[PDB]
């Protein structure tokens, strides 16, 4: 067995280096191409920084994590911009009821590795029930040739395809970078991880960026 939820309610109530302010630039991209539809899911929220900049965009959105503190941080962001239409919920993204065939849009912003491998296939079951008929799917994930086995549980690209493609027909696969900012030495020094100085104090990580849609 294992179990991130003590680690992720700490680093919450305290700042994480993945709570960037800001979407994941990967995302992003994406949401300024119009990919974004209609009522979204923002799995694994954590602070939400996408569901906020999407409500801003005129989208109704709902943000779910097993974290408490995280819940309060999205929540406490919210009610400084001001926005209504987007709301929070503690919740498990394994097995979670209660939005059936509700979401046009489904975004995983490093979910994915942050649970068990053996609950992948209730999350996938979780995520295809509350989505609408052609709901797109998006998921940025780790590389497990960046992210070795360990307590986060990155993929390669067969097992990300094999994973997603049960439940959802995919339309890409392809390298992404994930950003964080993280403290002065981290992982080392030598640094026993492949860490990117990237512009503007953000550093980056070896991913994948998956595009999807019900089929
Ligand atoms: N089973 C589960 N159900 C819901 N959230 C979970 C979960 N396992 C992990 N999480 C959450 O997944 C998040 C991964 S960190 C990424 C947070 C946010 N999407 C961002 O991009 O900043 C954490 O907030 C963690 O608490
Ligand atoms: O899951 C993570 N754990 C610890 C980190 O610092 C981190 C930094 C960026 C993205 C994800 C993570
Ligand atoms: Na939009
Ligand atoms: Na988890
Ligand atoms: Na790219």
């Amino acid at each position: 067995t294992e179990s991130l939820d003590l680690e992720f309610e700490s680093a919450y109530r305290g700042r994480p280096p993945w709570s960037i302010g800001e979407p994941q630039p990967e995302l992003a991209a994406l949401i300024v191409q119009g990919k974004f539809r209609g009522d979204v899911l923002d799995v694994g929220c954590g602070e939400a920084a996408i569901s906020l900049a999407l409500a801003e965009r005129g989208h109704t959105t709902v943000g779910l994590d097993l974290s408490p503190a995280a819940v309060e941080l999205a929540r406490h962001e919210a009610a400084k911009r001001g926005l209504a239409n987007a709301s929070f919920e503690v919740a498990d993204a394994s097995s979670f009821t209660g939005y059936d065939g509700r979401f046009d849009t489904i975004v995983d912003s490093t979910l994915f590795h942050s649970m068990p491998v053996e609950s992948r296939e209730g999350y996938l079951q979780s995520i295809v029930r509350a989505a609408a008929p052609g709901a797109s799917y998006f998921v940025l994930v780790f590389d497990r040739a960046a992210i070795p086995e360990g307590p986060i549980n990155a993929v390669t690209e067969d097992e990300l395809r094999a994973a997603v493609s049960k439940y959802w027909i995919i339309d890409e696969i392809k390298p992404a970078r994930l950003y964080a900012r993280f403290p002065a030495g981290f992982a080392g020094m030598p640094a026993l991880l492949d860490i990117r100085e990237e512009p503007n104090g953000l550093q980056s990580i070896g991913g994948w960026l998956l595009s999807a849609h019900l089929g």
